[PDB]
Formats: C-alpha cells, sequence, structure tokens
C-alpha cells in the first residue's frame, strides 16, 4: 500500500500526541504548533487543492448543458465528486511556506488543456490561493483555502473559511456577465484521538449558489448512539423558494438525488464515487522547478516518509521551518512585508480575498488566453523562470501603464 493509505498511529506516536495535548488548552489554536510527521501526506496543500479538481469531465458537462438546472447538477457532481479523492489514512497536506507556488496541468481526453497555479499568501494565518482554467471551454475557476484548526478536547476541528467560484465565460446571466457559482467547504474534524482510534468526519454546512440556484448541502455528524459516517442532505432551490431535488447518501460512497414533483418516488443514483475514475494533474520535472516550488522544496521530506524514516523526515521539516522563521526575523529588521508573487489583493465587492493578478479578459481569443496563462508562471514541460516572476504582484500591477 502506499504511504498515504498507511496508519502509522502505534503506541509511540499516540504517546507524543497525547503528550502535545497535555500542555493544551481546549480553544487552542493548533496552526502554531508543530506536530509529528506521521500524520502527513506526501503534498502540500497547494497539490491537495488539485485532488477536488481530479473529475473534469463532470465540469465539462455542466458547461457543454443547455438546461440551466440540470446543469447547476452536474456542476455539483463536479465538486462533490473530488472530495472522496483524499488519503485513507489519518492524515494532512504539509503547512506551506510563505510564498510557496505549486502549478500542474492536465491533459483532457477531448484534446484540451487544464492549467493550475496556486501559491501561499499567508503563513500566520495560514491561507493560499489557486487559479484553475480550461481557456478552450471558457471554464474558470478561482478560489482561496482558509485553514483555522482548533484543539477542542476529543476533537479538533479545521474550520474551512475558504471558497470557489466557478464561471462559465460564454454564458452570459441577466446583467451580460459570465455564469458564476460560488461553493464553500465543509469543516473537517478529526474524532476519537483521545479515547479510540482517530477517524476525519466532514460536518456542518456546504454551500453552492448560481444566478438561478442554490444548494444548502448539510455534511451530517455520526452521534455517539449512531448511527452512520459521511452522510449527507440537502436541497436545490431557485430563489422563489420552490425545490426540485433532495441529495442523499454517503460523499464517499454513493449520492441519490430524490425527484420533488414526484413525492411517492425513490432516491435515484446521482454519483457513484466507484464508477468514475479520477484524473491526476501531470507537473513539469524537478529539474525544472524552483526553489520554493512545493514538490522540490519537500522533496527530502516527502522521500523519508515514503519509506517511513520519520527522524529524517522531521529533520529535513525542521531545517525548512527554521530557514522560514529566520527570513521572517529579516523582514522586520529590513522594515518589510512579504507580498505575494502571483495574487493581487481583493478589491471591494469582489468574492475572493487573492485574485490571479494576470488580467484575462472574458471575450478574449483562448489561444491567447493560453498566452497569458504561461506567461504568469511555468507549467509546461519547457516552461523557463523569469525575473518577472518573483516579482510581487502588486509591482506587476502597477505595471502596465
Ligand atoms: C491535536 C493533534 C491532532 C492530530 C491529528 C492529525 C492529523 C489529522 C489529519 C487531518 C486534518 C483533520 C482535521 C483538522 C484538525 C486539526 C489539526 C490541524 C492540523 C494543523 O493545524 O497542522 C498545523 C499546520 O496548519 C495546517 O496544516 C492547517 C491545514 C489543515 C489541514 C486539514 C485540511 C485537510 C482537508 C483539505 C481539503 C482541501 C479543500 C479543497 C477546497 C476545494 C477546492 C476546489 C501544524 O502542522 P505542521 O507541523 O505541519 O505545521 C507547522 C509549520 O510547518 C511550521 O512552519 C510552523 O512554524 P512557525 O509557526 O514557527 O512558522 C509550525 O508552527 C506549524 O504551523
Amino acid at each position: 500500500i502506499d504511504t498515504d493509505d498507511i496508519d502509522e498511529d502505534d503506541e509511540s506516536g499516540h504517546n507524543i500526541i497525547l503528550n502535545i495535548i497535555s500542555q493544551l488548552r481546549p480553544g487552542c489554536d493548533l496552526t502554531r504548533i508543530t506536530l509529528p510527521t506521521f500524520i502527513l501526506e506526501k503534498k502540500s496543500m497547494l497539490e491537495r487543492v488539485t485532488n477536488q479538481l481530479q473529475f473534469p469531465e463532470f465540469l465539462l458537462q455542466a458547461h457543454s448543458e443547455k438546461d440551466p438546472l440540470k446543469r447547476f447538477l452536474y456542476v455539483m457532481k463536479w465538486y462533490l465528486a473530488g472530495w472522496h479523492i483524499a488519503p485513507k489514512a489519518v492524515k494532512k497536506p504539509l503547512n506551506p511556506v510563505l510564498g510557496e507556488y505549486f502549478t500542474a496541468y492536465w491533459d483532457l481526453p477531448n484534446k484540451q488543456q487544464a492549467y493550475y497555479i496556486s501559491e501561499q499568501t499567508s503563513h500566520h494565518p495560514p491561507e493560499c490561493a489557486y487559479f484553475y482554467m480550461i481557456p478552450e471551454s471558457s471554464i474558470r475557476v478561482d478560489g482561496v483555502v482558509i485553514p483555522k484548526s482548533r484543539f477542542l478536547g476529543n476533537s479538533s476541528a479545521a474550520m474551512m473559511d475558504g471558497s470557489t467560484v466557478l464561471q462559465f465565460l460564454d454564458i452570459k446571466d441577466g446583467n451580460g456577465k459570465p455564469e458564476k457559482y460560488v461553493l464553500t467547504q465543509p469543516n473537517v474534524y478529526v474524532r476519537g484521538i483521545l479515547f479510540g482510534k482517530m477517524r476525519i468526519e466532514l460536518g456542518d454546512h456546504m454551500i453552492i449558489k448560481s444566478p438561478n440556484f442554490q444548494a444548502d448541502i448539510e455534511f451530517k455528524t455520526k452521534g455517539y448512539v449512531f448511527g452512520t459516517y459521511d452522510a449527507i442532505e440537502g436541497t436545490v432551490k431557485d430563489y422563489d423558494g420552490n425545490a426540485y431535488y433532495e441529495i442523499s447518501g454517503k460523499w464517499n460512497d454513493v449520492m441519490y438525488l430524490k425527484d420533488l414533483k414526484q413525492p411517492r418516488s425513490s432516491p435515484k443514483v446521482f454519483l457513484d464515487t466507484h464508477k468514475e475514475s479520477p484524473l491526476r494533474p501531470k507537473v513539469r520535472p524537478l529539474s525544472e522547478q524552483g526553489e520554493y516550488e512545493s514538490r522540490k522544496l519537500w522533496k527530502k521530506v516527502t522521500d523519508a516518509l515514503a519509506v517511513r524514516n520519520h527522524p529524517v523526515a522531521t529533520e529535513e521539516k525542521f531545517q525548512i521551518e527554521d530557514h522560514q522563521r529566520q527570513l521572517a526575523k529579516k523582514r522586520i529588521e529590513d522594515g518589510v512585508e512579504f507580498h505575494p508573487k502571483l495574487f493581487r489583493r481583493s478589491k471591494p465587492g469582489e468574492d475572493l480575498d487573492y485574485c490571479i493578478y494576470k488580467n484575462i479578459p472574458v471575450d478574449e481569443d483562448p489561444e491567447k488566453q493560453i498566452r497569458s496563462i504561461l506567461q504568469i508562471a511555468p507549467i509546461l514541460p519547457g516552461q523557463q523562470f523569469t525575473d518577472k516572476f518573483f516579482i510581487p504582484a502588486f509591482e506587476k500591477i502597477k505595471s502596465q501603464k
């Protein structure tokens, strides 16, 4: 098996965790606390986000669907499909260093490409932004991940205040603007850390809203007197408050839709997570990557994890963490603050805290859009870094004038 699917929490590891908890007080921030390497998957958070994007076929179905209601369902299908793409063991992504970046691409079966660009925009508190686009299909995705980790006793939680904005550039609304979907994230809980075994749960409410429809999906939480893990329930409505469908089932098994105009009918299969197959992103080889590009930067750490050598993993991890600490001290001494290389700060009225700095006009030719994307950062094999890359986003935006 892969190390991501192997629980490495034996008697020794459980002692390390229990010991850390001993010094903790309920409500504590877990962001400022170094955690053992045996609960780490071999990915940065920047790459973990791409897991959720491994079903572009559903997204392509949505964009191609003419019926508004069915288009919404296909969007909901695309988004729900990615959550089971995760380690089977209770493990978490690496906490990306400040200014860390990650790029990847997809070779789509319709012989088009999908491009992905991301950057860790903040460390205290941790936060990252990502850009995703399939220009030849007029599909654009912008998002941020904002984890707020807390110790709560027998439970620890990562409250997810991030969100994702999906746009169909060639599908206009009542304003002439591209059809926009806003998708929030459920919270990630870990239970049974004190007494018993550890298990990861998704909880609370996920919202998906379009110009015409809206869906409040609840990720139900398992109780003591039971039962069932991983259950969801929600409704698809228009803004007149009319209910069209009910979603049910399990986000890691099979999810169903029940047509509410047929009150006697039984919920039919909406998404089988065992049926369709995920499409993994492609990445440049290490020999082309930058010093603080995710996979290269963490290479020594992931190598050690891949063979379960934790003394070495913790050591290599510490070196990286300690260097960043040094850099933070130097910034204070020089009287400067960090500025993202690839993402600008939000303007008033926008949906996200960060947005890709490159201006990509809505009704521009897809070929020229791809050209603009490739100028942002090295994505495809053979692409070369430039001096412009390391210039802060806000300076690059000051330019173009
Ligand atoms: C009390 C012990 C509990 C042990 C449990 C063990 C494992 C549970 C595994 C899964 C998570 C489960 C639930 C979450 C519950 C609470 C635990 C949160 C875990 C957590 O705070 O890690 C922390 C990092 O901050 C995240 O990493 C925040 C990221 C949180 C990751 C969870 C999110 C996973 C789901 C991702 C889905 C993505 C959604 C995609 C959105 C849709 C896209 C379309 C700490 O770790 P760490 O040593 O790598 O981080 C270090 C950091 O590397 C170092 O530089 C810092 O030094 P300084 O501070 O001196 O510089 C140091 O303070 C510390 O930050």
